[PDB]
């Protein structure tokens, strides 16, 4: 089975910590000395959900469960320390996001008011790429009466407007009305609301599809090295990370846009007929000046050019730096293969660390530890992608005098 890595939002006291909880009494792995001990409480009680009770307060006290399909890892959701720049350096990841949303009078409007997270949360979910989003519609037992389908719909309704004018997709965002406590409509199906005809949340975790995988997506081999054979050729050697080469294929060396094809493949000194991701090969190429090659190109098919950027915008972590850094600021950026100088064009707005929003439009300076969005100009002709599109092309590392001074992801690029 899959790992996933899920992350739960939304607004405060909506029920993502219940919501959390009940995932993982119901299909996670508590130890059996904590289970007992909350069997425990509940019998000297004499109230079953004195357990779910006991298990909240031991898991707060600190995270994997598991469904048909996948192992789900929960991870820190928006308002942790270090949120946004565990995500930047990939130490932390989404996969997949719940949404949960209070029906209950007066929270659901205070979630989707314009300071509210439900708000936020959708937003910060588009950023990041979670286009696949369940919304748990909770607290389905406190609307007035009990379990109505009209102020679910009309939750559904407007939120899915919302969505819809953020760009947000919408076709792969799921709806359910649960009740978190209990489990209801989470783990089993509810026998509360006879009006809701769809799938149960877990059966909608279950139906989450995993991302495309970099063999089918368009081939990119960052070059590490190129060499000249004599009366064999010119010969990059480099990385696959996307796509397949096979031998007869056109390819494109990019930044310099020459077109060559490609008469053999190897790797460790044995010819193949093709190079999947993850394999490091040589190959001869026919038709390209091994001036036209060097370490830090790209290649890609001709359908599909690697790009080439003439700007690029990315969300950074300034991990070092003695004093302050401002526009103009020139480091070496590694990426990929390519090892570049960079010019600091704009320096669009810090974020807040914690959640990602936006909290200093234009500021003068970054410190230590600041995270913000911010454009870069290559002083020279630079291959980079977007990281939602090719990973290994999108996150990099901002050097100077032999340290790590930042470490960011490009979310745009301007073409050269
Ligand atoms: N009646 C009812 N209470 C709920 C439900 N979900 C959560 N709660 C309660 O509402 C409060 C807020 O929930 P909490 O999970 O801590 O949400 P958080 O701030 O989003 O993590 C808790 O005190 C719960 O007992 C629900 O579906 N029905
Ligand atoms: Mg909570």
């Amino acid at each position: 089975k899959p790992h996933l890595n899920l992350i739960v939002i939304g607004h405060v006291d909506h029920g993502k910590s219940t919501l959390v909880g009940r995932l993982l009494m119901d299909r996670g792995f508590i130890d059996e000395k904590t289970v007992k001990e909350a069997e425990e409480a509940a019998k000297k009680l004499g109230k079953e959900s004195e357990k779910f009770a006991f298990l909240l307060d031991r898991l707060k006290e600190e995270m994997r469960f598991e469904t048909k399909k996948y192992f789900f890892t929960i991870i820190d959701a928006p308002g942790h320390r270090d949120f946004v720049k565990n995500m930047i350096t990939g130490a932390s990841q989404a996969d997949a996001a719940i949404l949960v949303v209070s029906a209950k009078k007066g929270e659901y409007e205070a979630g989707m008011s314009v300071e509210g997270q439900t708000r936020e949360h959708i937003i910060l979910a588009k950023t990041m790429g979670l286009d696949q989003l369940i919304v748990a519609v909770n607290k389905m037992d406190l609307t007035e009466p009990p379990y109505d389908e009209k102020r679910y719909k009309e939750i559904v309704d407007q939120v899915s407007k919302f969505m819809r004018s953020y760009g947000f997709n919408t076709n792969k965002v799921r709806f359910v009305p649960v009740v978190a406590p209990s489990g209801d409509n989470i783990t089993h199906k509810s026998e509360n609301m006879k009006w809701y005809n769809g799938p149960t949340l877990e059966e909608y975790l279950d139906q989450l599809e995993l991302p495309p995988k970099p063999v089918d997506k368009p081939l990119r081999i960052p070059i590490q090295d190129v060499y000249s054979i004599s009366g064999v050729g010119t010969v990059p050697v480099g990385r696959v990370e996307s796509g397949v080469l096979k031998v007869g294929d056109k390819i494109v060396f990019m930044p310099a846009g020459k077109v060559g094809e490609v008469r053999s493949i190897e790797t460790h000194h044995t010819k193949m007929d093709k190079a999947e991701p993850g394999d490091n090969i040589g190959f001869n190429v026919r038709g390209v000046e091994k001036k036209d090659i060097k370490r830090g190109d790209v290649v890609g098919h001709p359908n599909n050019p690697p790009t080439v950027a003439d700007e690029f915008t990315a969300r950074i972590i300034v991990v070092w730096h003695p004093t302050a850094l401002a526009n103009g600021y020139t480091p070496v950026l590694h990426v990929h293969t390519a090892s570049v100088a960079c010019r600091v064009s704009e320096l669009v707005s810090k974020l807040d660390p914690r959640t990602g929003q936006e909290a200093e439009k234009n500021p003068q300076f970054l410190k230590q530890g600041d995270v913000a969005i911010v454009k870069f100009k290559p002083i020279k002709p630079l291959c980079v992608e977007k990281y939602n599109e090719f990973p290994p092309l999108g996150r990099f590392a901002m050097r100077d005098m032999g340290k790590t001074v930042g470490v960011g992801i490009i979310v745009d690029v301007k073409p050269a």
